[PDB]
C-alpha cells in the first residue's frame, strides 16, 4: 500500500493522472505523506471547459455576485484552518506563526477582494475613468471600458506559498469573471490541492470556474491561446524558458513573472545605534532572514549600513540571530523550522559555500543541535550572515540569491541624499521586489524612496512612529502593488484595484453622447 | 550620381552610413529622392549615449519642463510645413488630404501631449491614484507612484505614417523622460528623418534625448537591456521574430506591438436604405479603403451588413468607389493617390489574386486610366471590392489581410428574438482581435449596448449616427486622447489614451511609509 495519490480537477471531473507518480515528503521528519501526477491527463478538454463553460458562466455573473462567491469561499477555508495547519507543518515544516503568513495570508487577500468586489456593483463590464469630448458641441465622445478576457488564467505558482500563491491570484481572476488553472509546484502541493478540493466539493463556483493540475507542467503551455493570462512566480531562469514558448511569441497570450529578487534594507546615516530606527533595522532584518527560513521572494538578502555603524550593527544582529532556536515545528520552543525539502536544503548550502568565497561569515549557529530533529534527515539550515566589506567591487553581493536563512551586510560611504551610495548599491541587484529605510526622521523617508522608486517595486519605511503599524518588509499587502522591474520580473500583481487590468482588454468606446449614457448604465468604477 | 545619402543621429552626433545606401523612390514617378545606411555604425555608443546621458538629461526635467519643449517642436514643425508636404507627395505619392493625416496628425498629436504635460507641473514623478491607510489609526499609508524607467525607447515604425508614427510615440516619451532611437520603415523614412533633423538642429531638446537610424535594422535588439522599452508597428511575422529576441525573452525589455487587423464596419438591422445611417456607412466604407489607398493598419477590411441590405450596399459602394479618381497626387483632381512602393503594389495585387480564390469580385477600377501617371511605372491600385456570400465557412475572409485599397463585403443574419446583430459581433470576432470596429446606427442608445458586446475583441468601437454625422472623427483615425491597439491578432499593444501611454514609459512603485512622509510625496 501507497500513500493517497491526489486526483486533479479538470474538466469539471476528479481525475487522477496514471503511474506511479512523485511523493511529497515531509522537510523535518522525510515521512511519505501523498502523491501526485498529471501523466494522461486530457489537457485540451482540460483548457477548452475552463475556458468555455468556465468562463460562460462566470461572466453571465456580475462583479458584486463573483465576489459573493469569494466571500463565501473566505468562510469556508476559515471554517478548514485546523486540516489546512496540519498540512503545513507536515509538507512545509514550517512553525505555526510561519504557516499562517500562508494560511491565513491568503484568506486575508481573498477576504480583501472579496470586499473590494462588492464595490464594482451588479455591471458586466468596468468603467475606466471618465468620458472625454471629441467634439465642439460635445455630440461626439469616448468612454473606456474594461471587459473580460474570454480566456482562461493559468497559474503556475512557486514552493514557498501554496495557499497565498493560490488566493492572492484567483481572487482578482474569479472577482474579474476569468476561469483559473492552478498548477501548484509540486513539493507543496499538497495545500493547493485541498483547498482546491473543499472549495470544489462545496460547489460555490460554477463547474469549470477552477481546476487543479499536479505534477508534471509537459503540454500546458501549447493549450495556451491569444485571450489566455499566465502569471509565473519562479526563478528567474525558469522565467526565461517560458517567454520563449509559442504561448506568448507567437500567440501573444499574457505573461506576468515574478522572479528572483536581491531586497535591499539601508539603514539610515542618522539611524546610529543610540536611536530607535537602529533597534527596528536589526528586528527586520531578523524576521526576514528567519520568517519560512527566508524561503520569501521579498526577504531581504542585502543590508546597507554606514560604515560607522557596521560592526554595531554585525553586533546586534548577532545577538538577535542568537535567540532563534531551529528544529522541529512541532516544539513549540522552536523558532524556525525547515526548508521546503531536502533538494533546496543541498541548493541553499551550495549557496552559502558560494557567499563564503567572497564574503566573511559573521554568524552560523549550524553547531547548535536541532530541536527535536535529526539534522541528518530534516532539511534544517541554520541562520547565517555575511559581511562583504567592500560592496563597489563585490563580484556575488548583487547577483547570487541564496534562497534560505541567509543574508549579507555591506557598508556604504555616507554622503545629495546621505545614503546617495546606498541607493546605487541596491540599485546594483538590477531590479528588485522591495527596498525597506530605516530612519528616525519620518520627513527624510519621502525623497530616499523616491530615489528607490524606479528600481522597487515597493519601498517600504520603517521608523518609530510606525513601530507598531508598518506591516513588515516582506509581507505584501494585498492593497499594494506586487512586483518589480529587471530581475524581479517586470511584473505587477494585487495594488487593489490595479490587479483587474491583468484581467481585462481596455477599449475606447467613441460615439454619439446618448450610446455613451447607455453604455455607462451598464458600468461601474469605485468613487 | 548622386541622390543625398541621409545621416543618422547617433551619440549626439550626425554620422553617415558607409556603402552606397538604399535608394528611396517616388511611388508614382520612379524619381530617385534619397539615400540611407546605418552601416558601420558604432551601436553600442549610440544606446548608451542615449540611455546614460539623453535619460539623464531628460529625468533632470520636471514634466512641466519637457512639455514646454515639446510645444517648442510643435511651433517648429508647424513652421516647416511646406517642406513636409513636398517630402510627402514625392516620398509616399499620397494626395494633400491623406498627406495631412500623416503631418498634421502627428503635429495635433505632439501638442495634444504638450497641453497634457504641462498640466502634470514640476515634479519628476507622478501619483498613481490616492494615499491609502494600511492602520487603524492611520500612523501607516501607501501612495503609488509612477517613476520614469532608466532606459530608452526604440521605435520600429512602419512604412505608412513616417511623421505620425514617430509623435504618435515620442510625444509620451518624451514627456515621459524616456530618451528617443526611431527607426524609421527605410521605404519612407526620409519624412521621419528631416523632422528628426529640423528638431535636433534646433537644439530644443538635450543632446540624447533624440537619435536616428535609418537602413538595415542588424543589431538593434542586442543593443536592449532591461530597463529600455521597444515599440512596433508592423506584421504580424515580424512582430513574432521580434517576440523571440533575447532582448524580451532573457533580459525582459518591455514591448509593444501594433500588427495585422481585419477591422470591421457592421451596418445595423435598423439602417435600411431609406435610413441617413445606411449612407454614413456607405461613405465610411469608401473614406477607408481609400484614405492613403487603405494603408492604414485602421483601415476597414471587412463590412458585415444585413441580408436584406447586401444588394443595395454593393450597389451604393460601386456608385461611390466609381467616383474616386486614382493617379499623380499632384493634380488637384486626383482623390487617391498611389501605395509607398512598386513592391507594395506587386504584394497588393498578389493579396487581391489570393482574396479572389475564396470571393466574388464585385468592383474593380483597375482598367480607368491613371490620371498623370504611367501604369507600368507608378504603384497606383485601383479600389476593389469582394463580396463573401457565406462569412460563416468563409477561410480567407478573417484571416488574409491586403494592404490596399481592397475590402470584402459579406452579410449577415439578423436576429429576430431575444441584438439583431449578433451574428455580425460573431463575425467581426473571427478577425481573431481588432484594432478597430465601427457600428452604423440611427438608434444611438442601441449602439451603446452593441459597442459593449465588441468591446472584448476590438481595442475600439467607433459607432456612427445621424447625430454625429457633423462630429464623428472617423472609422480609421486616431483620436490620441482615445486608447490605440487591439487584442490577439492586432498585437495585444496599448497605445495612446491620453495620460494612459505614460504607463508605458514609467516603473509604478507602492510607498509604504509614516503618513506624514506619504503626505508630501
Ligand atoms: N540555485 C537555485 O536553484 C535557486 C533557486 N531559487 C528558487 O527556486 C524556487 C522554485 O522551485 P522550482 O523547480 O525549483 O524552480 P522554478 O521557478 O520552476 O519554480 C517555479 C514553478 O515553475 C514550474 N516549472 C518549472 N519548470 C517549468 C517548465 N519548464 N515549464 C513549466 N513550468 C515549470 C515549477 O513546477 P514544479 O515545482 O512542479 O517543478 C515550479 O512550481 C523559486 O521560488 C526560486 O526562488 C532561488 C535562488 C537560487
Ligand atoms: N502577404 C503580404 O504581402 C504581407 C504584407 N505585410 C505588410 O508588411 C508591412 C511591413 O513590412 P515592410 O516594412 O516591408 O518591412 P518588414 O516588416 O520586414 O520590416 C519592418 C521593419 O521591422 C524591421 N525588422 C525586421 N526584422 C527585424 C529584427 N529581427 N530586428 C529588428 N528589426 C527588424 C525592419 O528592419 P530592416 O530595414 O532591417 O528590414 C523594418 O524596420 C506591414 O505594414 C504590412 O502591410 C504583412 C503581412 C503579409
Amino acid at each position: 500500500h501507497m500513500t493517497e495519490l491526489l486526483k486533479n480537477h479538470v474538466a469539471g471531473q476528479w481525475i487522477a493522472g496514471t503511474g506511479a507518480g512523485i511523493t511529497l515528503t515531509d522537510p523535518v521528519t522525510g515521512v511519505a505523506l501523498v502523491r501526485v501526477s498529471s501523466e494522461g491527463l486530457d489537457l485540451a478538454r482540460a483548457f477548452s471547459f475552463a475556458r468555455e463553460d468556465g468562463g460562460a458562466a462566470l461572466r453571465a455573473l456580475t462583479y458584486a455576485q463573483r465576489a459573493a462567491r469569494l466571500a463565501d469561499i473566505v468562510k469556508l477555508l476559515q471554517a478548514k484552518r485546523g486540516d489546512y495547519y496540519a498540512i503545513a507543518t507536515a509538507n512545509s515544516g514550517t512553525t505555526r506563526n510561519d504557516s499562517a503568513v500562508d494560511i491565513d495570508g491568503g484568506i486575508f487577500t481573498l477576504s480583501y477582494y472579496a470586499k473590494l468586489g462588492a464595490s464594482l456593483g451588479e455591471v458586466h463590464a468596468l468603467r475606466d475613468g471618465s468620458a472625454e469630448s471629441l467634439s465642439k458641441d460635445r455630440s461626439f465622445s469616448a468612454q473606456h471600458v474594461l471587459s473580460p478576457t474570454r480566456g482562461v488564467a493559468l497559474f503556475i505558482n512557486a514552493f514557498n506559498f501554496p495557499s497565498w500563491g493560490l488566493w492572492e491570484k484567483a481572487a482578482p481572476a474569479l472577482l474579474s469573471g476569468v476561469p483559473v488553472i492552478v498548477k501548484p509546484a509540486t513539493a507543496t502541493a499538497w495545500l493547493t490541492q485541498r483547498m482546491v478540493a473543499d472549495v470544489v466539493d462545496a460547489g460555490i463556483l460554477p463547474p469549470g470556474a477552477l481546476s487543479i493540475i499536479c505534477g508534471s507542467s509537459a503540454g500546458l503551455l501549447d493549450q495556451i491561446r491569444s485571450f489566455d493570462v499566465v502569471s509565473f512566480t519562479g526563478s528567474a531562469d525558469t522565467a526565461a524558458t517560458l517567454r520563449a514558448h509559442p504561448a506568448f511569441v507567437q500567440r501573444g497570450a499574457r505573461l506576468n513573472v515574478e522572479a528572483d529578487s536581491l531586497n535591499s534594507a539601508i539603514l539610515c546615516a542618522d539611524a546610529t545605534p543610540d536611536t530607535p530606527a537602529f533597534d527596528l533595522f536589526i528586528k527586520e532584518v531578523v524576521r526576514e532572514m528567519t520568517v519560512k527560513s527566508g524561503q520569501k521572494c521579498t526577504a531581504i538578502r542585502r543590508a546597507f549600513v554606514p560604515e560607522a555603524a557596521l560592526e554595531p550593527v554585525l553586533e546586534a544582529l548577532k545577538a538577535k540571530l542568537a535567540k532563534i532556536t531551529v528544529g522541529n515545528p512541532r516544539n513549540d520552543a522552536v523558532r524556525m523550522g525547515s526548508l521546503v525539502s531536502r533538494e533546496q536544503y543541498e541548493n541553499v548550502l551550495a549557496g552559502i559555500a558560494a557567499l563564503r568565497e567572497e564574503a566573511v561569515l559573521a554568524y552560523d549557529s549550524s553547531a547548535v543541535p536541532l530541536i527535536d530533529a535529526d539534522a541528518n534527515i530534516a532539511a534544517c539550515v541554520a541562520p547565517h550572515l555575511f559581511v562583504v566589506n567592500d560592496p563597489d567591487n563585490a563580484t556575488l553581493l548583487h547577483d547570487v540569491e541564496v534562497f534560505g536563512p541567509v543574508a549579507s551586510v555591506a557598508p556604504y560611504r555616507v554622503t545629495a541624499l546621505p545614503e546617495a551610495h546606498a541607493v546605487a548599491l541596491a540599485r546594483r541587484g538590477q531590479g528588485s521586489l522591495v527596498a525597506s529605510i530605516y530612519s528616525n526622521d519620518d520627513a527624510h523617508l519621502g525623497r530616499l524612496a523616491l530615489e528607490l522608486a524606479d528600481s522597487h517595486g515597493r519601498v517600504h519605511a520603517i521608523s518609530p512612529s510606525v513601530q507598531h503599524s508598518q506591516t513588515g518588509h516582506g509581507n505584501v499587502m494585498p492593497m499594494s502593488l506586487h512586483g518589480g522591474p529587471g530581475r524581479a520580473g517586470g511584473g505587477e500583481e494585487l495594488g487593489g484595484l490595479r490587479a483587474l487590468a491583468f484581467y481585462h482588454r481596455r477599449s475606447a468606446i467613441q460615439a454619439a453622447s446618448a450610446a455613451i449614457g447607455t453604455l455607462t448604465q451598464a458600468t461601474h468604477w469605485p468613487a
